[PDB]
């Protein structure tokens, strides 16, 4: 698709069994997505933003379905407001800014 | 152009007759500098992201060139991490997303 941005570019995912929207975000160098479970091991990490740091936890290796797209990356799970795709997995899915 | 995301996409921006950097993102409402002197008064703004809320200062119809092309339109400026170009004026430099 051809996503214009006058409204915040929200798409459904797919993450661990779980339907989610999410915002695509360039801004993002990683994928944040609000607390849930996933399988496997992980390490802690802050991230920082607007506001400050968050704690969050990271895990490698995670599938994501992103708008009917498959892509693998790591995804860090933590209080974010938003659920974000970074630049981590919009590459993956070929996603390009035009202008 | 049509920018790819393996690194971040940051473009010259010029407001004020300077030259700076800044981010193209797509996760962002609003345009937020850091700080810098603008002309005309301003009005009071909160913008939440990822580690909380924040007080910036709301600039309106401010003349910023964005790699090479004119915009003209709102400006945040405060403690922001880094310069980022939202979608107010996203829209106005006529950028999508695309995959
Ligand atoms: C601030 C930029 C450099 C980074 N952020 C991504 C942004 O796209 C963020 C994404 C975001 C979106 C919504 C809420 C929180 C974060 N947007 C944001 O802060 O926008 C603010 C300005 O416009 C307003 O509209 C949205 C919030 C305001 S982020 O969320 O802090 C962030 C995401 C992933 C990260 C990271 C930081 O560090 C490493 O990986
Ligand atoms: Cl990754
Ligand atoms: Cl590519
Ligand atoms: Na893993």
């Amino acid at each position: 698709p051809q996503i214009t941005l006058w409204k915040r570019p929200l798409v459904t995912i797919k993450i661990g069994g779980q339907l989610k929207e999410a915002l695509l975000d360039t801004g993002a160098d990683n994928t944040v997505i609000e607390e849930m479970s996933l399988p496997g091991r992980w390490k802690p990490k802050m991230i920082g933003g607007i506001g400050g740091f968050i704690k969050v936890r990271q895990y490698d290796q995670i599938i994501i379905e992103i708008a009917g797209h498959k892509a693998i990356g790591t995804v860090l799970v933590g209080p974010t407001p938003v659920n974000i795709i970074g630049r981590n997995l919009l590459t993956q899915i070929g996603a390009t800014l035009n202008f």
